[PDB]
């Protein structure tokens, strides 16, 4: 069946005066391959997915500043804190040209990172990503007033916060096959302490939904202007029904973005590796033997 099981030896680096721990697997020469999961995830989302890419290619896959394995300093945990330690983690790493493997609010941040920084990045393969949500017509009906109560301080604190509904709810909803109570118990490990789960609600209150917040509507439609002109390759996965990318809105993808391959997984919600690692893996090694890398 699907692996359970983290094995990848820590690695740390000191970033803005935090330790972060990433995965670091694979050879030491060629461009590395630089996975960023999202919320409420870490490193452990791309377990599957790694194995099939380190035989060729260099993989890091970092944990977000406030989860895995990073250390959790007493933040707002806004996307701009994200975005200050992603860039110096890049930086402290003295990673130069890079792919990218993206999802959820990994996407947001190497999409931004991307459009701001074109020349080191030799593709992006990406699935259930980041987009300006015009209307909560589009959220999924079943997760619509539980999202919506997530995004104001008083329930939805309540639920995330006191009660851990992200990581005990949500993130089960966001899979098709049933969780293992190993597998919830890795999800679970960074966040046994109510205080530390200050990155599962601000990330909720930072989607780009209805216009609000303005802020990061702005940020999002400026990479995917970006993603709508620049050659870079680009790999897409999406399932169906999906969450945050509809297979409608994939297959408008598929045709508007250009030099895109588009790959349908399956069955799948929005933790897409943990329905189908075995596709995903297997096609991103494969695209990556077809770019100048
Ligand atoms: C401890 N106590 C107070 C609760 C409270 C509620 C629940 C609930 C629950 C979930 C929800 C709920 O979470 N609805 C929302 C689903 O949305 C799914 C789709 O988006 C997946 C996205 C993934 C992350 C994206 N990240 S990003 C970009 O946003 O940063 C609503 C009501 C209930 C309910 O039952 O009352 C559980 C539901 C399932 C479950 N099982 C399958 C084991 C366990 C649940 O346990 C619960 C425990």
């Amino acid at each position: 069946g699907i692996g359970t099981g983290f094995p990848f030896d820590p690695h740390y680096v000191e970033v803005l005066g935090e330790r972060m721990h990433y995965v670091d697997v694979g050879p030491r020469d060629g461009t590395p391959v630089l996975f960023l999961h999202g919320n409420p995830t870490s490193s452990y989302v791309w377990r599957n997915i790694i194995p099939h890419v380190a035989p060729t290619h260099r993989c890091i896959a970092p944990d977000l500043i406030g989860m895995g394995k990073s250390d959790k300093p007493d933040l707002g945990y806004f996307f701009d804190d994200h975005v200050r330690f992603m860039d110096a983690f890049i930086e402290a790493l003295g990673l130069e040209e890079v792919v990218l493997v993206i999802h959820d609010w990994g996407s947001a941040l190497g999409f931004h990172w991307a459009k701001r920084n074109p020349e080191r990045v030799k593709g992006i393969a990406f699935m259930e990503f980041i987009r300006p949500i015009p209307t909560w017509d589009e959220w999924p009906e079943f997760a619509r007033e539980t999202f919506q109560a997530f995004r104001t301080t008083d329930v939805g604190r309540k639920l995330i916060i006191d009660q851990n509904v992200f990581i005990e709810g949500t993130l089960p909803m966001g899979v098709v096959r049933p969780l293992t109570e190993v597998e919830m118990d890795h999800y679970r490990e960074p966040f046994l302490n109510p205080v530390d789960r200050e990155p599962l609600w601000r990330f909720p209150n930072e989607l780009p939904i209805a216009g609000e917040p303005a802020n990061i509507v702005a940020l999002v439609e400026e990479y995917m202007d970006w993603l709508h002109q620049s050659p870079v390759p680009k790999l897409l996965f999406w399932g169906t029904p999906g969450v945050l990318i509809p297979p409608a809105e994939a297959a408008r993808l598929a045709k508007s973005l250009p030099n895109c391959k588009a790959v349908d997984i399956g069955p799948g919600l929005n933790l897409l590796q943990e329905d189908n690692p075995d596709l995903i893996g297997s096609e991103i090694a494969r695209w990556l033997s077809t770019l100048e890398i």
